């Protein structure tokens, strides 16, 4: 008996190809760096909790919140950065305006792209500490979903899918924006895939 | 412009079909007070949302954390419930072992359905203060995995489907339990609708 | 080498003392059972934590994650619930308005006594959730300022005193109130203890 | 009416003294940028919660769960790193060993000062996400309590004072040591101004 382990997807680009929005610094240890670290980290804590299933750890040799906080923690930090990065895309592919259907659900609900983007933008803003801002897309309601999640596991909403994700930890600005996080979710929209999210959205109609 | 409201879905069966595990007095006020509370504040805060949106909440006049905050809260509360009732069935239908697909990747990732029970039971009596223990099926690892929510809305992993769910707010097992937890939850087998959860999980594979 | 264990304080009342606006029945099995309960599960944990510190625990039979997180839950249900016995006294002693130094900040600060009040409950029923509402005198600025908490250990505030605790988990009122939390909060002011508060406040000018 | 207003607190110290184990770079935008951020969103927030005591702000011209808990997130973020400038001191003056009543308490406590420091560096590696790595002294049990926080305000031990504490949001080392925390937590060591700790705990007794 035994778990199906985690494995570190490929980056989609080359580490430089954000700049200059992103710099191959960030992308580099970002991606090298946390991202491994999430799936090496929860592969790790799978490995222990076989232990405790199979019965080599006894009681009162571990201490079950501690591993299932501790996964919840890693698997969630290898997901979202693997939908972090197939989100966006060298600028010129990246960035611009959204088309198809994920365009014309944005302007039945937030009246034009622009005035989403200020919405979003806010709302990002707004995050109290690191954490992450996403869109998601309510399989329930249709609704397009605005959330900020804190750290990689508080505030999700069950089962939907995520279209849109920013990750808001200071690793993932901090080296070329310093504490000027505001500057990096402007700068931000310059490289978001609308192709990638189009196509995800189609997957749920 | 608008977002769409959600709907209160009917109970899939008596308030008294539970007997003896969960007494009709719990389910009564669980779903006409408590998930009937869930939808009309979900619904609330989007109306209140469509209006920062449009512009007739001007800047100063809503704190987005707070509303934003909010829907997390009222639409897992929403969303969970709704997961939760359909978890559970009348006793003779409900309760007993799983069959089909679960039954196999339970043997195979825990070595029997009594040691997964053991596992889950342990897992679930462990979660500090209220939330919920659910069993996820990872369409990424293919793993059944375990994990307690805090609250409606902290622990999540993203995306993945929730198989199996154990409401653990105080609400669920006061009146009838008092502070013995951990005698409701063993309660609860008798009550899980296996058929339901081997069916969506069919959907995923 | 070890760490000293904490006590269950003596309920400075009799358990139907709080009628009727706090059932005996409530007060019973929240003294006796949940109480009781945290002193318990921190003394348990402060001597698995000296075990690790010994070394009669090596590394990988324990997560220590697990333990600290639990500190910190059972160490505040400890605290927190005697600062609430102690907040309380029977109606003829308790409710009623407050007088000394406590009376005039909070009509400096907030207007008057009323207008506190109105507050103070509004923030109480907006807690999404299970956790506690409290008063602080933050020493630092002089400021009466109000709180929620989740759970009983997030949102707390460093070091300072708390003079106002209200309990909000569902085992306070449930029994009695049933989902009406906030016929729990009104009836709540009936057995405030003003003089306790007062002579704490008193402890820091 | 009004609450009185919070303010920055003069650094201890030039900007590069605690080199070469964190930079004057860091130490800048820390304290120029973060810390005064705070001051200055918590203040902003007081006026805010002002005009809602007033009525300046009617009925659903505001959330206050979103100035709540902007104030606790704001509020430590203040406090919390005022203790944290107080807490170092330039190579020669900071590091080393403790003495007084401190070294006194951590030997019958941890054994000694070598194990202590091994368990209070595992506990603060082990922290998921950013946060704050503290040595409290309860005054209710005599226990120096190791407690890791998560953001700024999750996690606390009521009332209790907080001797030693380490920031560990990554804006506090990335600059420096990238995603290195490790050799973060363990240069810190030697600018800990134990005499400082050893003033604050004599207070307590
Ligand atoms: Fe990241
Ligand atoms: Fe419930
Ligand atoms: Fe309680
Ligand atoms: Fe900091």
């Amino acid at each position: 008996i035994q778990f199906k382990k985690y494995e570190l997807p490929p980056l989609p680009y080359k580490i430089d190809a954000l700049e200059p929005y992103i710099s191959k610094d960030i992308i580099d240890v970002h991606y090298n760096g946390h991202h491994k670290g999430y799936v090496n980290g929860a592969n790790s804590l799978l490995e222990r909790l076989e232990k405790v299933v199979k019965g080599d750890l006894q009681t009162g040799q571990y201490d079950i919140q501690g591993i299932i906080r501790g996964l919840t923690f890693n698997i969630n930090g290898h997901k979202l950065h693997a939908l972090y990065w197939e989100n966006m895309a060298p600028s010129g592919k990246g960035g611009g305006k959204p088309g198809g259907a994920l365009a014309d659900l944005i302007n039945k609900q937030y009246g034009s792209f622009d005035r989403f983007k200020q919405v979003f933008t806010e709302t990002a803003n707004s995050l109290p500490g690191t954490g992450w801002a996403v869109l998601y897309y309510d399989t329930e309601s249709g609704n397009l979903q605005i959330m900020t999640f804190e750290n990689h596991f508080q505030n999700h909403i069950a089962e939907i899918p995520i279209i849109l994700i920013l990750d808001e930890f200071e690793h993932a600005y901090y080296l070329q924006y310093k504490n000027k996080r505001a500057d990096y979710v402007n700068a931000w929209w310059n490289v978001v895939n609308w192709d990638a999210a189009e196509k995800k959205l189609q997957k749920y109609l």
